[PDB]
């Protein structure tokens, strides 16, 4: 997260860190066996670890979970990103508490305009790199389709959008992948990409998570 603010240990208790021996993406608590992240987060030997804030200091509220399952949507396109969304079934169940719990999916889309919350512990700098220890979360607001459009033309689709700052100087970063997106209490988006952190006119490219609810439903539900 550029440009973000240190949360608060537990203050996002939805918030996960995928680790394979390091944190390596983000991701979302969405019940108690089941957690969303990117499609571009795939990969084997992933264990979901809740309850984070400093990842690299056991502080007490850890629940370290392997994953049983991956489902990559089954229209993922990792050469374009479109339908950048997964699903990673928990061993067992978390043990839901203050400190670990889960996020509601959409009842319907969010407008441009809407104030969300993103969070992870990715790069910190927009040249360079720092790597946080400690959640960070950023304010930042939906933006119109037509700014998204403009800012990557051929690049957007309607499983897409952008938030951010088009001034530059807040965004999503390399690390924070997988990660949340809230808006008014409801998962709306994953950080899936972008072209750089924090530059002008290049805002984060969000997974449009509200398109997706009946396939997380239905896929839970079979799972
Ligand atoms: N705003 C861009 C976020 C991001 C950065 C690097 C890889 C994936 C996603
Ligand atoms: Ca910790």
């Amino acid at each position: 997260i550029v440009g973000g603010y240190t949360c608060g240990a537990n203050t996002v208790p939805y918030q996960v860190s995928l680790n394979s021996g390091y944190h390596f993406c983000g991701g979302s608590l969405i019940n108690s066996q089941w957690v969303v992240s990117a499609a571009h987060c795939y990969k084997s030997g992933i264990q979901v670890r809740l309850g984070e804030d400093n990842i690299n200091v056991v502080e007490g509220n850890e629940q370290f979970i392997s994953a049983s399952k991956s489902i990559v949507h089954p229209s993922y396109n990792s050469n374009t990103l479109n339908n950048d969304i997964m699903l990673i079934k928990l061993k067992s169940a978390a043990s839901l508490n203050s400190r670990v719990a889960s996020i509601s999916l959409p009842t319907s889309c969010a407008s441009a305009g809407t104030q969300c919350l993103i969070s992870g512990w990715g790069n910190t700098k927009s040249s360079g790199t720092s790597y946080p220890d400690v959640l960070k979360c950023l304010k930042a607001p939906i933006l119109s389709d037509s700014s998204c459009k403009s800012a990557y033309p051929g690049q957007i689709t309607s499983n897409m959008f952008c938030a951010g700052y088009l001034e530059g100087g807040k965004d999503s970063c390399q690390g924070d992948s997988g990660g949340p997106v809230v808006c008014s209490g409801k998962l709306q988006g994953i950080v899936s990409w972008g072209s750089g952190c924090a530059q002008k006119n290049k805002p984060g490219v969000y997974t449009k998570v509200c398109n997706y609810v009946s396939w997380i439903k239905q896929t839970i539900a079979s799972n």
